[PDB]
């Protein structure tokens, strides 16, 4: 498989990882995005810390507005954080 | 790197390696993309043998309607074929 | 060690990490090799939820008739979902 | 995706990874193989140097006559390398 | 760095990362051994549960006497242990 | 695998890659030891260049007076090297 | 990644463990980058325990003259330092 | 070791395996250079293809005027790429 194929594999398992972990396993619930987010995106995102700030980011990710984030909100999610730090290159 | 932050890079790298070829050095032009298609998704998406099936993809991804694909819309494209195989995996 | 080399000792993991919880502990009985496939398989096979199934899974596996599945057994059930992964990626 | 799972995929990666380079994109040919053993079991499996030895793990692996190494061919592989592992190592 | 090299690098900073965690940071004493074997060298050696074991596994390590494994009595047993496992080549 | 035991299989590996080149697979001749430590110890010991050099490490080495080095004997020589390596970094 | 790769990113990630400890999370203050030497290169260096030597190292490593080492400036430190080591193993 | 004296140590490898392969063994000549970037910086660097950007890439680095790189040089390259990492990972 390619790097690219590889890399999509991986947004697919890290995804499982955190969203099995409790309740509805095919979902993040705000803990298990929290989670991630402080565990997985360490290098892209500042470490969240305020219930606040997690609850925004879950209100931004979560389009059906059932209070958790499914894997395509998550998919937009990784896109949005891609897209704004590939613009480092954008000059 | 988390292997989520990895992923994320490959994706910038990949990206690149095919807009940089020709024109704007940001963009996917229809060459391009058709390259990257045909190189780097050859497990996942059909080899495009055909200019009137790049010419679809295009109109797909294109969401400004500037007849390229810069990389949120190459990000969204990503999404829809990661989704494709994550469908694979729930059972 | 390369991918394919931790790939391999993962499989020689994954199995004891079942095989020793109960009885004999180098071979999976009924019960450790329904909570190998529903704790470690869930995203390539449906859940083993009825004993009946669980019977009908070990019988296919169990080909020297002890009631069990040993290493070897369990390389060729691996070799059988594997192969049903890798017709997924045939492009 | 489990320990288990990601192993599974990472055996059709470097199938694909050899396979795709020469000929039949979805065989191994005699250099592929070749390849595989040397660069990815290169610690399980000392380097093939002599044509002959290439020669004869194509003999050993190929079941349906065709002189290449098939996916499932290669899956017997796998499971031959991973007993002798499993061989090799302490299971008390 | 040869694989060599670089594996006698990481037996120097196995030793480290288990030597430091308790007391004298320049030696292992049982429990860091315990663990040790029990975390690193999972697949070559047996578990160690009991305390006669690692009792005996210590005795026949420490040669200075002093009832801790020092740097020179590890690779006197990382070289019997990989000794024992190229008895799969014999 | 861990680490230390992923080194030990290194071990193994360097030891049967000289080993095997002439004579004897399964023991270093002397030619064979000049060439592991010239090759493979370049970065911790100085290139051997003389013959009485050589002559000395294998006397050193060789427990059981055939004149070359088996494996138990080449680790007696790692573990040499190594603790004198370790005590370089020591506090 | 490679392990070249994952060096730089070790780089960058043991800088911010000391960097953010106090003050601007973006630099290291000399009790920081005392912290950072005795804690992470106790094999390579020996501990400092006098203001002088901080303050040495903090004037040699201080190109911009805020008193601190930015992540630029520390890399001047890390290159000093590895070369220093680069130098033991040529011989 | 540290995580940082491992990343160093790691550095010192890299430099080894590609200033060996041709001429001088303790320096990198550029193709030695051009093999080490696209290999070992193939995530966070773009392909070189074109011979003019190792060139360019040497004349920056070499400042005793061999026209390669030595240790030493090589280590300021590191910082640069390692501080464009910085500031990309910095948002
Ligand atoms: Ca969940
Ligand atoms: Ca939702
Ligand atoms: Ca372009
Ligand atoms: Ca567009
Ligand atoms: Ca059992
Ligand atoms: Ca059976
Ligand atoms: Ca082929
Ligand atoms: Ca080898
Ligand atoms: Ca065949
Ligand atoms: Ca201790
Ligand atoms: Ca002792
Ligand atoms: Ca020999
Ligand atoms: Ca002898
Ligand atoms: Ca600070
Ligand atoms: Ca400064
Ligand atoms: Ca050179
Ligand atoms: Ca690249
Ligand atoms: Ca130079």
């Amino acid at each position: 498989m390619s790097e690219l194929e590889k890399a999509m594999v991986a947004l697919i398992d890290v995804f499982h990882q955190y969203s099995g972990r409790e309740g509805d396993k095919h979902k993040l619930k705000k803990s298990e995005l929290k989670e991630l987010i402080n565990n997985e995106l360490s290098h892209f995102l500042e470490e969240i810390k305020e219930q606040e700030v997690v609850d925004k980011v879950m209100e931004t990710l979560d389009n059906d507005g059932d209070g958790e984030c499914d894997f395509q909100e998550f998919m937009a999610f990784v896109a949005m954080v891609t897209t704004a730090c590939h613009e480092f290159f954008e000059h």
